[PDB]
């Protein structure tokens, strides 16, 4: 289990907090294009797409543990501005997921797969799993086989299987419990997974302020048994932004950070203002981030360096005894 | 090619200069830590193997762009010291290889493989094949076709083969030429061959000072052959230590840079004298490397830096204008 | 190339005939089945359709050189009733293409792929592409892309890949023979990597005239002619879908696809069609109709392919190695 | 799970029964046609051993339900003219052994591999490991190391995995004891052995008629003693024929098949007299091929049919529910 070990490594920083930025915004990208060019989301260029992902590398990159990239999009747009040292989550699920009545069905993009991340040079392996508890039989089965068959390949690429949980609206007590309860099940051993990315199971807003007061400790308590399913099965945990305003976002991580999160990945807030208001001016696009986005970004990764308690690798290697033990057993 | 490219730019550090450091030493090390001990090398138990490669992880990755590892002594012993942003080169190569009399004959580490690299997180496949353009015909096709398999295995695994070439003596019972034309042969498109690990086409102690003269202008001439054969295949080329002397392998160096050379790859010079005379002492070994191998390192990374044109990664993709068409490509 | 010839011998039976069977129907079993049941296909139990594919196998294996199974249903269903012998196909493309205005669009079943369809034991990969060469360039952008990519992972783990290509309406007869012809054209091209081509008929099976001296059959037999010239000069061998034709109607396409250089064909839904519709669950009544009815016409296309259709034959053309270890160095 | 029991399928007969020829020999059949030509052993040339090896396929291969080739001499050969329909069992095992003073060391040959036998469209992988219980240390978890790291290729590839286990005399009763021994070994779950090839437990020349005597019941005894381990670990076995005398080799198979034995992978029993004599001659190779030698191959196949029970295979799959989970499930 080295490479899942390494791999994670590559995501987290020098220190071994996780700082990342997620970049695989596939209809918010086009949406938010659509919005900066006047033009219908069915109208935006591909070219269109790729110069902003291209552009969003080029600046965020330098303030990030880690990147998530998508391969349809800012794999062609941006490998080539990535720097080598920033590590690489590459997103298999498919954003058009089946939207059935009793819940969302995911798969994986088309033409793409574990083995292909691996061979790209890819550090790690993304899926988002539309989950909740009370979804119907058929779409609890589909979800979990869905899961539990990615983690199958990330065991037999050896690559670190990131699992991102998200619940869903069928087409703030009760979230709460759907939050928790969907951790507990993809923390089991069968699904493999390596790293949460996690949504907070309290709404951002519902947050009172760190204190010993029982409305905080309420509060804490929920973030706790997250922080106490993630340590038990080994696997450490982010939290993804949301879109919470940064003040909010910044309160999410404070209470998570007790609990145990080691990083977040940071989504659309940062650049989605800098995109719509200023696409497709470069230098325009750069200082609404430099001044908003950025500094956000630079904020939050000190949050963590400061709170966070740092990830560590654990490399329970069996004992080699002879030359050749080492090959023979990596198999 | 995007692994390919990628895997390589791990291999250099954020300039763009490739100041690796090989660290797979098998019987070398094994006769450094018998005179160490005292006892003969066939009595050097594993443990100190791994041991002293641990102290040479633990005191070199920092400052090394990447490193080159073996998988059956450095990888179990090391695995877990070697920083994430260090880029890390595995070892293909059998260090037992066939002395015929026409010839060196290789082949790979018995169940070690490209594929496993590729898995175990390695961002580049390190092959040494000891070459002489006046072996038999017989040792010349086996070498070749060696050669020619790996990069097969690489191309596939879309993983950096980084071939190390050496001229060798033949069995004895009781020099310029020979490396132009092992570099000739091996830069052919058939081989795939993505970074050169050369020796100098010239001894270090026979090079003169870089002047006029026309004694330079010819020794520099010999290297700006080697130099033009790997800029016209697009093969990027460092230069391994050797065993020459500090001022004996810079002036190599400075030999190099000009004629095209993107850095080096130093050897058993930086710790042989620290481990032959202080092993097992941890604090005696380090004490030893800081004020001898590290500064050393330190002044080939210092020249590099002065007089290396820096790697570019060549992104030469192939344009996609809808979405699919990257993950249908990348096949 | 070896593996990829193996697999090819594996489909054919010891003359040189390919004489295949396709049990990777997904939506027209679960209608056939509805229409057994008496209820809805929504109400149809996932159990009714591998007892369904279960009977077929063992029905059918006897008179079939190689099957194409489907891998949700028809392999859970059968793999252990499908003779070692008889070679095996598995299907790769998800029957819910996408049905845009522009044109179809196609994608591989979710969770299968060429890789496992050479680890589970596989002979070929089979892929259906819907194609039109007048649909839009996004479409046809989307088709070559998606035929291209599964040729590239099908040389990857040199096994052969069997491409059936299809036309269909949008959202006269030389209107659809350039249709179909066109697109043999097109992904017979090196690019495409397709070892073996499964085509339906250019020219309808009902306007079909006899096999006779006539100008009629000149006229006819020169768009089999086209096919069967685009496939020998690509080298890749054509077999025919039976496409739902009355079986004297097949026996005709058949010879005039036989005449133009086809090595066989591949029996659908024909065969067994009403035997299911009309006796599941009752396993014997199924068989003692399929007995009667689509076995005697698989018997018939099989003697007709022994004596009208070109025995395909192996070609390894393999270069030549010198040495002990050349072989396993230059397969790579 | 599946591609195991459809490739043992595809070695067996259409009544279960494996009555398969190996043509796979290096040195056996180097030496016969050193001993045809008058010239060494290294002397032989290739193209004698590929004509050989062809001859083999061209004459055998009808009347065997499977054949054992290895890559660099059968598989050019005669992989054109090896039929559809008869199994291809090939050879991974390096015939050059390490004989060491404790034992012999196993290796696989060099770039082949499980990947690639599935890769040509192989049937089923075949290991040879030399071995003895009383073996050094050393040995023992050598032989055993490569054993079971074979196993997990063959897992990773679900590909038989058909192991045939020899003893052999150190370099310069007691023997059934090193047999039964060696095949309690690696019928352990962890080496993933679906087929055995081996030899008899007991010498073929000491082997009195099957008859209810004393004698007779000793000597079943031992072939029962592998029946039960074989039967309890659920692995069927074959025996092979190691150049005994055809009416000698008949016996060993009635004791072996009344013990449970499913078949046996003959080798130069069927064919060593044919080639060692006429070679190079084509006709004459063809007449004692056909006449001769298939007559053994016929009859070893006529008492296979009537005393070997039938190897059924165990397609004992996890039941699947809907639409999705086979290929969910089969990863």
């Amino acid at each position: 289990s080295i490479g899942k070990q390494r791999g994670l490594a590559r995501l987290a920083d020098e220190d071994g907090h996780f700082t990342m930025v997620a970049l695989d915004q596939r209809p918010p990208l086009l949406q938010a294009l659509a919005k900066a060019r006047g033009i219908p989301a069915d109208q935006v260029e591909f070219a269109d797409m790729l110069a902003a992902k291209r552009l969003l590398v080029e600046a965020l990159a330098h303030d990030a543990s880690s990147m998530l990239l998508d391969p349809n999009f800012a794999m062609p747009a941006a490998i080539d501005v990535l720097p080598a040292r920033t590590g690489l989550i590459v997103t298999l699920e498919e954003h058009r997921f089946q939207d059935t009545p009793g819940g969302r069905k995911s798969r994986s993009i088309d033409n793409w797969s574990v083995e292909k991340i691996r061979r790209v040079g890819g550090d790690a392996v993304k899926v988002l799993a539309w989950y909740r508890p009370d979804a119907s039989d058929e779409v609890l089965q589909h979800q979990k086989d869905y899961v539990r068959t990615i983690g199958a390949e990330c065991r037999r690429h050896d690559i670190p299987y990131v699992l991102e949980l998200l619940v869903y609206p069928f087409p703030a007590d009760k979230r709460a419990d759907l939050v928790i309860e969907s951790v507990r099940e993809f923390a089991k051993p069968e699904y493999g997974v390596d790293l949460y990315k996690l949504e907070t199971p309290l709404p951002a807003a519902s947050l009172p302020p760190m204190d010993d007061s029982a409305e905080s400790r309420a509060a804490a308590a929920q973030f706790a048994e997250v922080g106490s399913i993630c340590a038990d099965a080994g696997i450490p945990w982010v939290l993804l932004s949301g879109g919470a305003a940064p003040e909010q976002f910044e309160r999410v991580l404070s209470y998570s950070y007790a609990a145990g999160a080691q990083g977040f990945l940071a989504g659309r807030t940062i650049w989605l203002d800098a995109v719509q208001n200023h696409f497709p001016d470069r230098e325009a696009v750069l200082t609404a981030l430099k001044g908003d986005g950025m500094k956000i970004l630079k904020d939050l990764g000190r949050l963590t360096r400061e709170k966070a308690q740092p990830w560590k690798p654990d490399f329970r290697l069996e004992q080699v005894d002879r030359e050749g033990a080492f090959s023979c057993a990596y198999a």
